[PDB]
């Protein structure tokens, strides 16, 4: 799809058997999710964002469908105030900005 | 341009007489950079943000040039990480996201 951004560019996920919606982030490295089980191993990280800090899990090799697309990447898993794709995964998609 | 998300979109921006660099962030409703000098009148403003909060200066209708294209809209001023151009001015763009 094409989509404009006069509003919240909000996707569906599907994810460890859990549907979600986030918002497609190109200013956003890495993909980070909050409200999730993900099950397995996972490393401590700290990411910075305009606020501050947050501290999360790493996941490595997760399974996700954005968008109905299945792919396998990093995830983050920590309080974030919206669920976000990041180009980690956006690049998967083959995304790209237009203007 | 049609620009790709291997690398982080990064844009010239010219505001105020002063350039910069900015990232273009779809997750991002408004406008927001940390190092520039406005002119005029402004409003105190809180903006969330992934590890909490940050205090801002709101300015209105303000003179901006991104990636050569002039327009007017709201920035705000406040420390963040990256300069960060949000929705409000890359609709003026007529951006889209595409996959
Ligand atoms: C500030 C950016 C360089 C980085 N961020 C992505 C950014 O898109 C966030 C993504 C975001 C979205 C909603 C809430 C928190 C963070 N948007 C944001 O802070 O925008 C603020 C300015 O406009 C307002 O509208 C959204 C919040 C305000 S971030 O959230 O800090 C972030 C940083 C690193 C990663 N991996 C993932 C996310």
């Amino acid at each position: 799809p094409q989509i404009t951004l006069w509003q919240r560019p909000i996707v569906t996920i599907k994810i460890g058997g859990q549907l979600r919606e986030a918002l497609l982030d190109t200013g956003a490295d890495d993909t980070v999710l909050e409200d999730i089980d993900l099950p397995g191993r996972w490393k401590p990280k700290l990411i910075v964002g305009i606020g501050g800090f947050v501290k999360v899990r790493q996941y490595e090799q997760v399974p996700i469908e954005i968008a109905g697309h299945k792919v396998v990447g990093t995830v983050l898993i920590g309080p974030t105030p919206s669920n976000i794709i990041g180009r980690n995964l956006m690049t998967q998609l083959g995304a790209t900005l237009n203007f």
